[PDB]
């Protein structure tokens, strides 16, 4: 059976395999702009990426992740609302069929094209599995992507994609610098949420980056084009990876910047 996005075993039926899914702090969530609260007491975030070492890119059947040596100190993201060391271990994205969707944080209701996350791991627990345990475990940089002008940053990731075409093919994908996919500022917002993936996990402490970068729709039309389904399978488009908002519940948006 094996959970996705489709008719049969989308979203709305994550929960009778992951029951954590109706959890108290599920994501992505709506960001309520008029809500969420500014805090002064937040930090700067401090993202070191000159000594990132990238390793593969894999079509793992639900979405492409870049993967990164995190045996060491190399690429990491500290501050913000975080304490201690978190390193970057894997990014990805979800993404939609149309320009009009496809992230899944959405801003006052507005969907973008894509959602990009930058996934780390609290270095106090060892390793990502045992991360994955802990509430303060993960932290995650998520990006919007909007369409218009063509991210230079982006075109190397884009330019593979036809290599990793189904589900699991991978590529050596080396010396890639993530430094090309962040936006000019680095103001957002955090709240404590989840995997917006099985398994649910509640680990993650999400920062929300409030400016979008912009990917043109020529490099979005080649993520749509990746499939679902391994080599010799009818073929299954890879559109729509994303999940919809979750409610908040008992959790306060704080925001950066006032
Ligand atoms: O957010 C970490 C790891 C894997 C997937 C998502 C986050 S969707
Ligand atoms: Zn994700």
């Amino acid at each position: 059976h094996h959970w996705g996005y489709g008719k049969h075993n989308g979203p709305e039926h994550w929960h009778k395999d992951f029951p954590i899914a109706k959890g108290e702090r599920q994501s992505p969530v709506d960001i309520d702009t008029h809500t969420a609260k500014y805090d002064p007491s937040l930090k700067p975030l401090s993202v070191s990426y000159d000594q990132a070492t990238s390793l593969r890119i894999l079509n793992n059947g639900h979405a492409f992740n870049v993967e990164f040596d995190d045996s060491q100190d190399k690429a990491v993201l500290k501050g913000g609302p975080l304490d201690g060391t978190y390193r970057l271990i894997q990014f990805h994205f979800h993404w939609g069929s149309l320009d009009g969707q496809g992230s899944e944080h959405t801003v006052d209701k507005k969907k973008y094209a894509a959602e990009l996350h930058l996934v780390h791991w609290n270095t106090k627990y060892g390793d990502f599995g045992k991360a994955v345990q802990q509430p303060d475990g993960l932290a995650v940089l998520g990006i919007f992507l909007k369409v218009g002008s063509a991210k230079p940053g982006l075109q190397k990731v884009v330019d593979v994609l036809d290599s990793i075409k189904t589900k699991g093919k991978s590529a050596d994908f080396t010396n890639f610098d993530p430094r090309g996919l962040l936006p000019e500022s680095l103001d957002y917002w955090t709240y404590p949420g989840s995997l917006t993936t099985p398994p649910l996990l509640e680990c993650v402490t999400w920062i929300v980056l409030k400016e979008p970068i912009s990917v043109s729709s020529e490099q979005v039309l080649k993520f749509r084009k990746l499939n679902f389904n391994g080599e010799g399978e009818p073929e299954e488009l890879m559109v729509d990876n994303w999940r919809p908002a979750q409610p908040l519940k008992n959790r306060q948006i704080k925001a950066s910047f006032k």
